[PDB]
């Protein structure tokens, strides 16, 4: 039984999540995921979310008043307060298990430059908060992560939704001149286990030496 | 200028994305697109057969192909330099347990493939590394340390102030604060990036 919200100014980014959503899951009450528009909490007529950097340099940084009375409201002590941002711990499979298990995860995803440092560090007062990384690449904003993040945790929901794997094959056993290695047709699966195991090292040496 | 074709079974979950078009085409068009692995184990492997076919029309030698997948080559901040000056990408989105590795083989005799993670966790098929790929690239279209925590007005609240250097207007005093913290930030939470061991 998982409650996810995410907040955002951009709502229809994760339409795809509520689509992928089982309805078995939901009526079970399994899992229940809400997205917020971040401008309900804005304090002036032209809904403002953002405003300029503090030292100077390019980009605007999202204002806390505005984050801070959304995750006030959102938030309890049991939230786990997760923030993507290029800045952050490295998300990895390891954490979506960990996350799994959560009553409620709060996504919160910036825009601009990011969110003022006080909001995470404010609401590390009274709940865990979580600042993650899902990668070595910079996007523009925390939509796209929360996506990741929410599939991959959610995929180790029970009905809810090391080396490289090698490559897998199915029919048919020849397609424009390349054929199924054939002893994955042998019947001896003690050897095709061992071909398997070889695969995966070789693919691991060439392209995740770092695993090694 | 850039083309991206995405092909997928699932057409809607692209849809949270004019010197780029991006194209978002249903696998199904070209046709069930799985079946059991030869083998054995478990779950299901997408024909190479309707692939082909997709790929087979939307495809040219000049082509990009993009298949996510978690035993890819890893997706950095590079690749996507790399990429952001291509012609045409083409994100073949597999599902179920992946797709038939015949068809990026066979691709591989006509175009440049690029078989790609984008983190080490695992997601239920390739749509939001696609749309991952896609944000990552785009936004490094012709038109090394973690960042450090930014700030805005008001200078005090909840009693927790900005800090004071960057109210005081000395640039140097400001850059050196900031390379300090993102120095901290990165040995904190990314001491691999400067060359030491991960916790
Ligand atoms: N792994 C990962 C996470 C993100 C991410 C997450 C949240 C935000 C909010 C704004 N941006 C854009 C940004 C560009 C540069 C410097 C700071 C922020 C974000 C990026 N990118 N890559
Ligand atoms: N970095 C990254 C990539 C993927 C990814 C990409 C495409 C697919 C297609 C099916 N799956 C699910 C799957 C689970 C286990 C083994 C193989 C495939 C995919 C995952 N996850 N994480």
């Amino acid at each position: 039984s998982m409650k996810i919200d995410v907040v955002t100014i951009f709502p229809e980014y994760l339409q795809p999540v509520r689509q992928s959503l089982p309805g078995k899951a939901i009526d079970a009450g399994l899992v229940d995921v809400a997205v917020h528009d971040l401008r309900r909490w804005t304090h002036d007529v032209h809904k403002s979310v953002d405003d300029s950097p503090y030292g100077g340099g390019p980009g605007m940084v999202m204002k806390p008043t505005v984050w801070g009375d959304a995750l006030d409201e959102i938030c309890t002590s049991e939230t786990l307060l997760v923030v993507p941002t290029p800045a952050g711990y490295p998300f990895t499979q390891e954490t979506a298990w960990q996350w799994s298990t959560e009553d409620h995860l709060v996504i919160a995803c910036g825009r601009y430059e990011g969110i003022d440092q006080r909001v995470a560090d404010d609401a590390a007062t009274r709940m865990r908060v979580r600042e993650v990384s899902i990668g070595d690449y910079v996007l523009n904003g925390g939509e796209a992560a929360a996506l990741v993040i929410i599939e991959a945790v959610l995929r180790l929901v029970p009905g809810v939704l090391s080396l490289l794997e090698g490559p897998s094959y199915t029919r048919p056993p020849s397609w424009r001149g390349m054929d199924v290695p054939p002893v994955l047709l042998s019947g001896d699966h003690a050897k095709i286990a061992a071909w398997r195991a070889e695969q995966s090292r070789q693919r691991t040496i060439e392209r995740r030496p770092d695993l090694l």
